[PDB]
C-alpha cells in the first residue's frame, strides 16, 4: 500500500474537504493508476484536460439514462492530472457473460448500445469544436516520427509490414465519411450492466473526439478474446443504422493492421524499449 499513501496524500491535499476513509486500486494503465476510494469514488490519475471537457459537454447535452462519469474533482497540472467522479456501480460486459444472455438480452444489450451511440453522435458539437481528431493525419505523422528515429534499422520484413499499410491507407475511401462526436475507445470494458444485464453506463471518453463515425464500432467489431466479437458489431450496426457496415468493417480492418505500428510508436515516444519490441514482434507473429 505505498501507491495508496502517496495518493491518499495527493487527494487530501488538492481537495481540500476531501477524506479519504478507504482507498484501492481499481485499475491501471501503463501511465496512469485508477483508485475506488471510500467504496463510491473513482479518482483517475496520470502524471485529463480534454477528458474532463468532454465529461462536461457531454453531461450537459446527452439525454440517456445511461450513467457516465460526472466530474466533481478535478486537479490539472503540466505534473500531475487527478479527475474524481462517483463510480457508475454495474458489472463490466465480458464474452463470457454474453453467452449465458438469452437471445432477447442480448437482443436489448444491442439495441441499448445503437441507441446511446445514435444519441451521441447526433449531438451538435460545435460547443466542443476543438476536440478534433484526424486519424488518418495523426498516421502520417506517427510515420514521419518512424523515418525520423528507428525506420532504418528495422528490418526489411518489419519495413514491408509497415509500407504496405500505409499503401492501403493512401488507397482507402474510410476516412472520407461523417465526422461526429464518438467515444473511440468503446470496447467491453468500458460498459457496465445492471442486474437484468441492461447497459447502465460506460466509461472512459479519455480517447474521445469529433472523428469518423466509423470509429465507435471498431471494437464492437472485433474478433479477439476480449471482445464479443464480429457478429454482435454487425447487429449493433444494423440497429444503429444508416451507415454503410462493409466500410465499418474496413476501418475496423485498418485500424487492426495499424495496431503493431501504434505500439512501436507509443514506444519511441514515451522512451519504452519494450514497445518498441513487442511491436516488431507482432509484425513476425502476424506476417507467419
Ligand atoms: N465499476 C466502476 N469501475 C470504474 C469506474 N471508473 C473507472 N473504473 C475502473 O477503473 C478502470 C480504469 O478506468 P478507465 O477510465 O478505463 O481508465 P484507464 O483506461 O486505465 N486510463 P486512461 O483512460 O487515462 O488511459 C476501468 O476499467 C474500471 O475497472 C466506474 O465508474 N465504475
Ligand atoms: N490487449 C490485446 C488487444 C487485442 C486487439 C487490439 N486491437 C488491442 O485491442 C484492445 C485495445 O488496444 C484497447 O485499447 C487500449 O489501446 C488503445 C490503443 O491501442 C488505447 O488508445 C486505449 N485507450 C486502450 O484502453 C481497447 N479498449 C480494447 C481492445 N480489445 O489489443
Ligand atoms: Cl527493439
Ligand atoms: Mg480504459
Ligand atoms: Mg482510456
Amino acid at each position: 500500500a505505498t501507491n495508496v499513501k502517496a495518493m491518499k496524500y495527493l487527494i487530501e491535499h488538492y481537495f481540500d474537504n476531501f477524506k479519504v476513509d478507504s482507498i484501492e486500486i481499481i485499475g491501471s494503465g501503463y501511465d496512469s493508476v485508477a483508485y475506488l476510494v471510500n467504496n463510491e469514488y473513482i479518482f483517475k490519475t496520470k502524471f485529463y484536460a480534454k477528458e474532463k471537457a468532454i465529461y462536461n459537454f457531454l453531461n450537459t447535452n446527452l439525454e440517456t439514462n445511461v450513467k457516465i462519469p460526472n466530474i466533481e474533482y478535478s486537479y490539472i497540472s503540466d505534473e500531475l492530472s487527478i479527475l474524481g467522479y462517483k463510480e457508475i456501480k454495474g458489472t463490466f460486459l465480458t464474452p463470457e457473460i454474453y453467452s449465458t444472455m438469452s437471445e432477447e438480452e442480448q437482443n436489448l444489450l444491442k439495441r441499448d448500445i445503437a441507441s446511446f451511440l445514435r444519441q451521441m453522435h447526433g449531438l451538435d458539437y460545435t460547443d466542443i469544436s476543438e476536440c478534433t481528431i484526424d486519424n488518418k493525419q495523426n498516421v502520417l505523422e506517427e510515420y514521419i516520427l518512424l523515418r525520423e528515429t528507428i525506420y532504418n534499422d528495422l528490418t526489411d520484413i518489419e519495413k514491408d509490414y509497415i509500407e504496405s499499410f500505409m499503401e492501403r491507407l493512401n488507397a482507402t475511401t474510410v476516412f472520407e465519411g461523417k465526422k461526429c462526436l464518438c467515444h473511440n475507445d468503446f470496447s467491453c470494458n468500458h460498459l457496465l450492466l445492471d442486474g437484468n444485464n441492461r447497459l447502465t453506463g460506460i466509461i472512459d471518453f479519455g480517447d474521445s473526439g469529433i472523428i469518423d463515425e466509423y470509429c465507435d464500432f471498431i471494437y464492437l467489431l472485433e474478433d479477439s478474446e476480449e471482445e464479443i466479437g464480429t457478429n454482435f458489431g454487425e447487429d449493433i450496426l444494423r440497429m444503429y443504422g444508416n451507415i454503410d457496415i462493409e466500410k465499418a468493417k474496413e476501418y475496423q480492418d485498418i485500424v487492426e493492421e495499424y495496431y503493431p505500428i501504434e505500439t512501436i510508436v507509443y514506444g519511441i515516444k514515451n522512451i519504452k524499449q519494450e514497445f518498441i519490441e513487442n511491436g516488431r514482434k507482432e509484425i513476425y507473429k502476424r506476417t507467419y
